[PDB]
């Protein structure tokens, strides 16, 4: 599957490094070598299971 | 599967670098090169997880 | 999966570079050579996330 | 999967060239060689996606 | 998967070419060699997509 | 799949050539072989896509 | 898949020769080699299209 | 897939010979020797298509 | 040897799997396939030891 | 052995698929190929078993 | 065993193509050929079942 | 060349041994094996050398 | 080329040695076998010369 | 040569087994394979030999 | 060709030596063997140049 | 031979699968593929054999 | 055989696809290749059959 | 076969590329090469068909 | 065939280069080295198709 | 080099055989096959020459 | 060398088959393939001769 970060400020950190500024929307795939997502700041998540809101 | 991108105004960036005038929509499909998406500017997303907004 | 599109004008481009008349509709599937479909002018577009209306 | 094109005219055409008068019906599947249908007059089509009516 | 033609009246052409008098009912799968079914005269279908009244 | 059929009267063919009496109940399963399902007579058939009664 | 027949009377044939006794309940798979099931007398049938009474 | 048989009575024979007693409980899977189940006597049986009750 | 069947009403089952009308007569004689015929419905047997009437 | 079949109407067909008008007589004898001999129509058949008449 | 037919008038045909003459009598055997037998026109045949009249 | 023949009465018998009803048409042409060609019953023939009516 | 027989009576004899009855038409083509036909009693012939009355 | 059928009415069965509705024609050429060709129902006939009309 | 005799007497001899009765007619094909056929007798002999009268 | 179409309404069907618009006129040879030609809707045939209007 | 076209309008298109203007005469010969001539616009045709006037 | 053509003006061309002048009349046989003629400018054509002139 | 040439004055032309003078006639055969032939002057010809007269 | 050859009226010929219409522009170069190009009809051409109007 | 074509309506189409919008421009050079270039609508054109105007 596949995830949505929407960036709702500036500096948002996706680590598989990705930086992202506010505004910006992000979809990403899981592959063999990102086993894992991290996500600081805040930012709005949509995932299969629902939204989140990290911060 | 894939996702939907309307852009709303003009020079909205889709990196894989593509760009979109206002009013065009790109289809696009995950293949294995293509495992991230970022996306600029204001443009309307339509995924399987629902919709966004990037601005 | 496929994507369907009403040409609701004349002259609408869709780039896989076919072009439609005002009434016709096309029915396109995704195949290994077509990743990514960019649709210009107003066109009503049908996929499995639902329904949009490019311009 | 597969589509219902019903043709509400007489003289419609169906591009994988074949042509349909006014009450027939045809249910196309899709193949490795169709990978694109344009439908071109005023006819009927029921998809996965719902139904649309081709001018 | 496959679809079901009701004939309602008699001589109802199903071409691969089959002929269905009134009150008969073919349920029809698809095959390598059957890739597409058109249905002449006043019959009703049903498919995964709905029904639908051929004329 | 498979499909159901009810034999609401008798003398019921069921083409693949098998004869149904009144009450009877055949479960017909789709194979290589058998591509296509002709019933003739008063019957009762129950689908995937639903009930339909042949006469 | 797999369909249960509840046999309500005694001697119930399930041709596939089975013989069922009244208040029995036969669960029956289908293989390569069961390809048709003809249940004959008073039967009360649960397949994945709902429920059916032959009779 | 299993089914679920709950013997509501002793001395429940289950065909594949199993015995069960009364307030037993029975999850049986399909393997390619049991292709089919023969229930006799009082005992409820939970199936993918709904429930059901052999005497 | 060889039997007589005259069939005395419609629908009339041999199994060796033939069907007979009402008034037709078959004569069947016994191979090494056919070693019993089982008949249904009512019908008027002649056999070597005698007449029979089935019903 | 062998039967005596006297068409006592036209068109009587006897099938082994030869026909027979009124009053014609024909004496077969069993073969190999011949294991099973169906009469319709109004025929009077006179075997070992003793006469019979098809309707 | 063998047939014997007396042509009562004339021009009577015996198809194993024989002709036969008023007051003529054909005593006929079966071989491994002529496994029937078929007799028009106004005729007397005896055979081990007894004697009939073909016309 | 060949020959029409049009029954105009109930089982015309063609020799080449086919039988026709009243009202068909029968356009046979001639092979190796079909060197002659009997008619019987009441029949229109056309031939090349013009028409006549068997009886 | 061919001839067409019609013979007005009975036992009509023709030596290529068949036997027509009143009312019949034979249409004889010309083999390598049969140089020479000769034709008894009461016919009606039509060659390509033209017609004549054999008697 | 070449026949020529105008099917005057529906369900015209021509036998080489084509089926013909009303107001089609049908230019039907001698094969090696098509020796004779039979024509059921209300249909005109032009042949070389010239015109008639089945029933 | 062929020619077509009519023997109006008894004893015409045809010498190809074959001998016709009064009333019968030979039809008589050319082969390699029979070039030259002398007619004997009053005979009455149709060919493709007309018909005479041999006396 | 040939056959010469001409075309007297929109959309007339030639299967041999070709289509003609009002007032064109197809000249057709046969060949071995095409040994059957019909013809569908209001049009005006020539061949040999003469005229005739397909409806 | 052959065909004579005089095209009575400019642009006559001529189908194997030639082109002819007013006044002019095109004499084509059937070969391999050409099956099959299909004639659009104003002209008038000489076949075998008679004439013919496309439009 | 061939065709006849006399020129009745000067420059007169003949497309297989020849030129005539006022008075001279080319006859043209057809070959292999030769499969369709095409003529210009004012002439009078003689085919098996009938005359026909060109402008 | 052949076409014949009367010449009707001096010095009339004729390319396969022979001349005539007045009163001749020159009856050409074709051949596989003569396949168009040429008139000048004024001459008489007559062909199959009729005759003419070059000038 | 090349030419630049506007159609100013239909049907113009262009022979290296293209045709063009009312208002369209061909820009022709020149290869080892198209060494002389001949101009019909009305048109205006453009050279490195300079221009010139063919009629 | 190159052309220049403006397109100044829409759907303008550029045979080497390429469609351009009203406003576009597009600089074509000549290549190996590409030896001929047809401008169809109405389209501004500058080539080395100087520039037209398709319609
Ligand atoms: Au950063
Ligand atoms: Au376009
Ligand atoms: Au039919
Ligand atoms: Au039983
Ligand atoms: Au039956
Ligand atoms: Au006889
Ligand atoms: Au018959
Ligand atoms: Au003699
Ligand atoms: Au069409
Ligand atoms: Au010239
Ligand atoms: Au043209």
């Amino acid at each position: 599957d596949f995830v949505v970060i929407k960036a709702l400020e500036d500096g948002v950190n996706v680590i598989g490094s990705e930086c992202l500024d506010k505004g910006e929307v992000l979809i990403a795939q899981f592959t063999e070598h990102t086993s894992a997502i991290k996500v600081r700041g805040k930012a709005y998540i949509q995932t299969s299971h629902g939204v989140i809101e990290s911060e």
